């Protein structure tokens, strides 16, 4: 028992569909390494991240194909995460031990981040105008708060610095990640279905378009596991589109290949700056500089530096920083989602707003005109609506936002022969304007809450009720006590699978047994069938009590 | 305290009306309405003070000419002089008053700042007035659903299935008023109740073989007793029980 029991947690257990028509159960290792990482917060955050949206998009004819694709980049970021664990070369390794520190402490810049503008902002709240030295105006900080000023500087080249460390940082963890999932669907695009080998893609792919920049870069395959998917795309596509092409395409040497295959040399790299750069890929670092700069993080970041270097330049451009707080706190993520679910309804409604009060500027300038002047004295009158450029500007501007419509503005229709087709004009701009498109208005953003707080639990009912990987309900592990837990946490746990995927990569090849080297091949080609859908071990020797 | 502040003073004795609030059941359940969101309320209105500060940091480097307030030309009373009065201001008037701020803001007719000070003044009005109430608005609304919704599943999860085996009612449906007949005579909570007061009264020596064995087990905190997932019924559906 006291062996099992210290064993317990490195026991990994899996079940498989297997090479007969029978379950079988496969036990094997879970290094402690892998354990650790595992349980780190990041990790667990995307896993939860992958589980809500593979749960609300559905996905069940490619749920297997979602989750397999989904081990491998978690695998790549806690590769990333043993990577970044805690003259030339001192250099050098002060600049990869400092690259480290930024890359562990991403978290805390930001917050610190936060915290100095708000600092900032709190001592910028103390400025004034005044004409006088402390013809036009000076501004000064107006306290009895002493060195005020010089924290205020302080504070500044604190906040851009700390901000600095913000952008290294995220380039230094998060971008490998975009780089690796871009060229792993790139590969397998350009090997199974061809869309560069006899086929093309659609004009109005713009990332199609872009990613034929690296077809033919020699650094094509970095940043990824696999470096021999071109020589794989010319052996299945040589005979058909041509061995000539298909190396011009994928910028391959047949003899360089055929003699490296031979037998290859080892050359020293020279640690030279010079050669360094002249070795650096410049169609590969255009690539992937497009490619980064399409993402909305770094995009939200760089704003963030010229924000930044525009306090600087001066100072109360640092208020803007405070908007980030709708990026920081999670509350304020998800009650702004409530109103960016619907928003391109809204910036419809508004048109729809705009075109019709144009046809009620139009409705007003051809007869109700005369009821257009806002100048209470009479030598000099004040027409809003001689032409429709200031009647529609005065209905935009002040009809819209004024309760009750236009008729409060407009001057009295009484004693007059069109009183009662502006009596009609006015109440029908107070209905159709002020109160319907209003109240469109609200209830997209109530439908949109409600749509949100529908998908959690549709997802938590969804988890709770069904196993992820065989799809077969609690009901029926729940005849047995504590059945579906049983199964949720030993059977078929997601962890253990992932664990399995690690467990074939590690162990050579001349070490698996037939059910290792089994799942294996059939992993390798793209081949799912190993997962015991609809079936599980329990219900395979129900009759055998298992 | 309020009662001995009374005392002090009988004025205070007006607060003690608040406790309409705890003592109707109709106010808690209302009043529960409000109290389920209030971490996104208190957040709402913190958006709305960072984003009525932005305002105010672009009307106080630019647009500070049009907050006089004061009627008289000899005595002119800027309000965005400097910017605690100039958000002061916004904060309370421009929030208040509907419409935005331009209501309150001189006219920005033969200006030429007219068309930044119209973007002014309108998106004030979409972005504060109508936008950020309609979010106070949904919360609340979406809180009543919430607690409607909570009530009816209990309802319905307590109506549909059994509370100790968890059997659903279908199966007791078979037999004419099956479900009622289980729910009521076979696995009745207070039945279950009531047998631990019956073993924990009766002495030791006088327990027989059952409640013996039920007892050891509630002692060693194991819970495998409880007929989870099985009945008597189907248990011997085959012999009619
Ligand atoms: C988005 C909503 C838009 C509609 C808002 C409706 C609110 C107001 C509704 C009604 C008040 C109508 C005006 C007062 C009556 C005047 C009579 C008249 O038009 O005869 C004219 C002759 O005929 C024409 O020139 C064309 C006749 C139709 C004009 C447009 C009517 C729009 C109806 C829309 C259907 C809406 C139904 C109900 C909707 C709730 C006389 O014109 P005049 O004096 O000889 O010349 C004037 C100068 N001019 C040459 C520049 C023209
Ligand atoms: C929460 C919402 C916040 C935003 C509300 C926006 C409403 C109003 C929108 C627009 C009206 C803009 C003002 C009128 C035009 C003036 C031109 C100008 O700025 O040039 C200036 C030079 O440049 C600068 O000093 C910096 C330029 C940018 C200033 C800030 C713009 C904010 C844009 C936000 C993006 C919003 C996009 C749409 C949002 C719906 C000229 O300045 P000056 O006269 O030489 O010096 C003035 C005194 N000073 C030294 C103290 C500075
Ligand atoms: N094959 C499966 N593997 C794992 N969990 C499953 C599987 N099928 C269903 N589940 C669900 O997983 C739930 C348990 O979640 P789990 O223990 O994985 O949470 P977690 O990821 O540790 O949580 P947290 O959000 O706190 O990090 C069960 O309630 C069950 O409904
Ligand atoms: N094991 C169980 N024991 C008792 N009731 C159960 C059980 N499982 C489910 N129920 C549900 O409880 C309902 C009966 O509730 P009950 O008769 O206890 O109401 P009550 O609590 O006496 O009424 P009140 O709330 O007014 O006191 C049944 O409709 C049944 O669906
Ligand atoms: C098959 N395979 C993988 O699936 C893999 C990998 N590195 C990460 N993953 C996910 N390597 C090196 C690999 O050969
Ligand atoms: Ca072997
Ligand atoms: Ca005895
Ligand atoms: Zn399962
Ligand atoms: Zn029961």
């Amino acid at each position: 028992e006291s062996i099992l029991e210290y064993f317990r947690p490195y026991l990994g257990r899996i079940e498989i569909m297997g090479a007969s028509r029978r379950i079988e159960r496969i036990y094997f290792e879970i290094s402690e390494t892998n354990r650790a990482q595992w349980e780190m917060p990041q990790v667990k955050e995307s896993k939860r991240q992958f589980i809500f949206d593979v749960v609300n998009e559905g996905g069940e004819a490619e749920k297997m194909e979602l989750f397999v694709s989904f081990c491998e980049d978690t695998i790549f970021e806690m590769q990333i995460a043993a990577q970044i664990s805690e003259f030339w070369g001192e250099l050098e390794v002060q600049r990869v031990k400092f690259l480290n520190y930024l890359s562990r402490n991403f978290y805390t810049l930001r917050f610190l981040a936060l915290f100095l503008a708000f600092a900032i902002n709190f001592i910028l709240l103390f400025y004034k105008v005044s004409d006088s030295p402390p013809n036009m105006v000076y501004y000064f900080l107006e306290e009895s708060t002493g060195y005020m000023e010089p924290a205020l500087w302080c504070l500044s080249l604190l906040h851009t610095l700390v901000a600095f460390l913000c952008i290294i940082g995220y380039n230094c963890l998060k971008v490998p990640l975009v780089i690796f999932k871009r060229e792993k669907e790139l590969a397998r695009k350009l090997e199974f279905d061809g869309l560069y080998i006899t086929e093309q893609p659609g004009d109005d792919d713009v990332k199609g378009q872009w990613d034929r920049l690296v077809l033919n870069t020699p650094s094509f395959p970095s940043n990824y596991w696999d470096k021999f998917v071109k020589r794989k795309v010319l052996d299945k596509h040589g005979d058909i589109f041509g061995r000539e092409r298909i190396a011009e395409l994928l910028g391959m040497d047949l003899a360089s290949l055929e003699i490296t295959a031979h037998n290859e040399r080892k050359p020293d790299p020279p640690p030279g700056l010079l050669t360094w750069l002249m070795s650096i890929d410049v169609k590969y670092q255009i690539w992937k500089f497009g490619v980064i700069f399409t993402d909305n993080s770094f995009l939200y970041l760089g704003w963030y530096m010229v924000m930044s270097l525009l306090g600087h330049y001066n100072n109360f451009f640092f208020a803007a920083h405070l908007l980030d707080i709708a990026m920081g706190v999670k509350t304020l993520r998800t009650i702004l989602s409530s109103v960016t679910h619907n928003g391109k309804q809204l910036v419809m409604t508004v048109g729809l707003l705009a075109v019709v009060v144009y046809l009620y500027t139009v409705v007003a300038f051809n007869f109700f005109r005369k009821f257009y002047n806002k100048s209470e004295d009479e030598d000099e009158p004040d027409m809003k609506c001689d032409d429709m450029m200031t009647c529609y500007l005065f209905h935009m501007y002040v009809g819209v936002r004024a309760g009750g419509g236009i008729g409060d503005e407009i001057e009295d229709p009484a004693g007059d022969e069109y009183e009662l087709y502006r009596v009609v004009f006015d109440i029908t701009f107070f209905f159709f304007v002020i109160v319907i498109l209003l109240a469109i208005i609200q209830g997209l953003i109530i439908d949109a809450f409600g749509e949100l707080r529908d998908q959690q639990e549709q997802v938590k009912e969804d988890m709770e009720t069904k196993c992820f990987i065989c799809g077969i309900g609690s009901d029926y592990f729940d005849t047995t006590p504590h059945g579906f837990e049983t199964h949720t946490l030993e059977e078929h746990n997601l962890a253990n699978y992932m664990f399995f995927l690690m467990y074939l990569i590690n162990k050579d090849e001349t070490e698996h047994t037939g059910q290792e080297s089994y799942v294996w091949k059939m992993y390798q080609e793209r081949c799912w069938d190993f997962f015991p859908a609809g079936d599980c071990f329990r219900k395979q020797y129900e009759d055998q009590l298992s």
